């Protein structure tokens, strides 16, 4: 006898585990356990992937509810769960995800200075370096604070709280609702404070005085700059730093990049279809009874979506473990969700790591890795997958 099978099958971000693609070719859709001990439907093929994201039934809002079953433990109020459909709701839509475009005047400008200083640094330290502490954090922090509006001297502070905000528990963890306190006290002082007349946090202080906004609740006002903060850290820091590993095991892949520049968006594309940084599949409450494919899910059941399931799904990718530059349906990836909970940070995503991928092709051409892969350390429990500490030469 042995258990029912548990998710997550493993905490590498740099190889797909060979059981996928016998679970999407057996059986795309089946039943697993999470770490909680509740019972969940993991959904491994691209068609039933998109069928479930593209169907709001399978509800994200639900999964809050309390006695349902959990894929991981909140570490936010359940309120913030429904966070997207709260900012919706209070007429705020069109202004945030405004704010965060990555065309704002001078933002691209400061995220290639803020690269090139980074690696500059590095450089002058001497190899090895540490491409994640020492790069893409710092780098995926100084754009959000700029995004924000607020000092980038904050952004270390509000950092500290991540490594603990975004874990996959079985249980709750003390330590994330003193952070969550303490970064929504932050966040208040910060639609206080008149000197914070930029970014998110501009906007969100003058809508906040605003007639036509002034039964929104300052709660929703705080938790906007945190949760913004804090996806958009977690999320960008993630991916860039899991895109280096892929990127430096493909030393013919980074010489053509690093020969024709303007191949470095369909390079990080393809970076973003292949990418894991993603932990565990992504949870849906049914609030129906709804067919996917050969199982009829029932009201109150747990979907998980396998974006790496999708995103390797031969069907839809042929060769789905090479990086293709000339795909006809490049943006067809779920790296950033489907449907209703759509990222609203892709474009940002997307810029963010064109242009640390540029900047670290210029500065460090002859990048790789300082120890053997297999020494890298990938942190387990976490929403995301990543490696303590990315050290490489030049
Ligand atoms: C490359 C970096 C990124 C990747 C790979 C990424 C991935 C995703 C994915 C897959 C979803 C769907 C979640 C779901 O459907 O359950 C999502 C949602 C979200 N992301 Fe991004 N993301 C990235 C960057 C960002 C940035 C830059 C921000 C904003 C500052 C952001 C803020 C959000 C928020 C607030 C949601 C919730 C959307 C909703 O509930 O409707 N993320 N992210
Ligand atoms: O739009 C969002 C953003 C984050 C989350 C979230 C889920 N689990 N943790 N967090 C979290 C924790 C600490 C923090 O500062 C920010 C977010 C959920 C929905």
């Amino acid at each position: 006898a042995t258990v029912l099978l548990e998710v997550p099958f493993s905490a590498r971000g740099d190889r797909i585990p060979d059981a996928v693609a016998e679970l999407r070719t057996r059986e795309p859709i089946r039943k697993v356990r999470t770490i909680t001990g509740a019972e969940a439907w993991l959904v491994s093929s691209y068609a039933l992937c998109t069928q479930v994201l593209e169907d709001r039934r399978f509800s994200m809002k639900e999964t809050a509810a309390a006695g349902a079953p959990r894929l991981n433990a909140l570490t936010v109020p359940p309120e913030v769960v429904n966070n997207m459909g709260n900012i919706a709701d209070a007429g705020l839509r069109k202004a945030v995800m405004k704010a965060i475009t990555p065309k704002a005047p001078g933002l691209e400008q400061f995220l290639r200075d803020t690269a090139n200083s980074l690696l500059d640094n590095l450089i002058t330290e001497g190899a090895p370096a540490d491409l994640r502490n020492d790069f893409a954090d710092p780098l995926a922090t100084a754009l959000h604070c700029k995004v924000l509006g607020i000092p980038q001297e904050d952004g270390p502070k509000l950092f500290r709280s991540l490594s603990i905000a975004f874990m996959s528990s079985a249980d709750p963890i003390p330590a994330a609702k003193i952070n969550w306190d303490r970064d929504i006290e932050y966040m208040a002082g910060i639609l206080e404070n008149p000197n914070i007349t930029t970014g998110l946090m501009g906007e969100l202080s003058r809508l906040r005085k605003d007639p036509a906004y002034s039964h929104v609740s300052d709660e929703l006002f705080a938790t906007i700059g945190v949760t913004f903060f804090g996806a958009g850290v977690i999320s960008t820091g993630s991916f860039l730093t899991t895109a280096l590993i892929s990127l430096i095991q493909r030393p013919q892949l980074r010489n053509l990049l690093h020969e024709k520049p303007e191949l470095i968006p369909a390079g990080v594309e393809e970076l973003l279809r292949i990418n894991l940084s993603f932990a565990d599949g992504l949870p849906r409450l049914a609030t129906a009874d709804i067919q996917v494919g050969d199982v009829l899910v029932r009201k109150g059941e747990l979907v998980l979506v396998l974006l790496e399931g999708a995103n390797f799904d031969p069907e839809h990718f042929p060769n789905p473990g090479s990086i293709e530059l000339d795909r006809p349906n490049p943006t067809s990836h779920l790296a950033f969700g489907r449907g209703q909970h759509f990222c609203p940070g892709s474009a940002l995503g997307r810029r963010h790591a064109q242009i640390g991928i540029e900047a670290l092709l210029k500065k460090m051409p002859g990048v790789d890795l300082a120890v053997p892969i297999d020494q890298l350390v990938w942190r387990t429990r976490f929403q995301r997958r990543i490696p303590e500490r990315l050290p490489v030469l030049w």
